[PDB]
């Protein structure tokens, strides 16, 4: 049922703007886009400084249950923990519901596994103390190798990632079915499916794409696993297709 999977997809969405979301009016318009005739997306994804205006905007439109995700160490995934941590502490202060931190993937590629663990762990400790979810972007498009994708996913999980996330949306490639499969198998194989969710960013543009991606979660974990806590579409050009499946 493409209609059933489309409504399911919509309700899992972390809605983002398709170009750089760098103004109040882009953010306000994003808030309004997240309230559809058939329901709300689970969240929006914005830069930290826009969280208070977004919160007011969501409240004033009668959808205060739409959550706010933001980004830190983003998009570059540098290996400076102090910076990643300070950005994370600021994101929490602004009022974030979730923080997506970029894993230091270039460090991992150069052979440093420790710094990714330390960086994630530092940020998770701040978020958990404040009741904020920490999601970790590993940048599959830049890692490329299945081995490194698995290793970045592994480290993030051991360091306490609440979700593992394919992409920033800011490089050449976002998620693919292949990178989605690899990351979810890590969750499966480590036995951490209760405590770790998955978030494809990019790669999902049509209703048919969303059904396919949800079918991967369904096959690995059963049809009930992919709720809001465990699954989100990080998507900027998917919502129109979903509403149509339900231009």
């Amino acid at each position: 049922d493409l209609k059933a999977s489309s409504l399911r997809a919509l309700k899992l969405m972390h809605l983002a703007t398709a170009n750089d979301d760098d103004t109040d009016e882009k953010v306000i318009a994003l808030c309004h886009q997240a309230k559809t005739p058939v329901g709300t997306t689970d969240a929006i994804f914005i830069y930290p400084r826009f969280i208070p205006i977004a919160r007011k905007t969501l409240k004033e439109q009668g959808t205060p249950e739409i959550r706010i995700w933001t980004s830190t160490n983003f998009p570059h995934g540098n290996d400076d923990i102090d910076i990643a941590l300070a950005e994370t502490r600021a994101a929490i202060a602004y009022g974030a519901d979730g923080v997506a931190v970029v894993f230091p993937y270039r460090a991992l590629m150069a052979g440093n596994e420790q710094v990714g663990f330390d960086l994630v762990k530092a940020c998770k400790e701040a978020c958990a103390a404040a009741n904020v979810l920490l999601s970790v972007i590993i940048e599959t498009g830049e890692l490329k190798d299945e081995a490194l994708i698995r290793k970045a996913s592994e480290i993030s999980i051991k360091a306490g990632a609440d979700h593992i996330v394919t992409s920033t949306g800011k490089v050449a490639e976002g998620a693919t079915p292949e990178s989605a499969r690899i990351m979810m198998e890590v969750i499966r194989d480590m036995g951490v499916e209760k405590t770790v969710g998955f978030i494809p960013v990019g790669g999902v543009r049509t209703a048919e794409d969303a059904q396919k991606y949800l079918a991967i979660a369904d096959e690995l974990f059963g049809a009930d696993w992919a709720d809001a806590r465990h699954y989100a579409f990080g998507a900027s050009s998917l919502l129109a297709s979903l509403l149509k499946a339900l231009g």
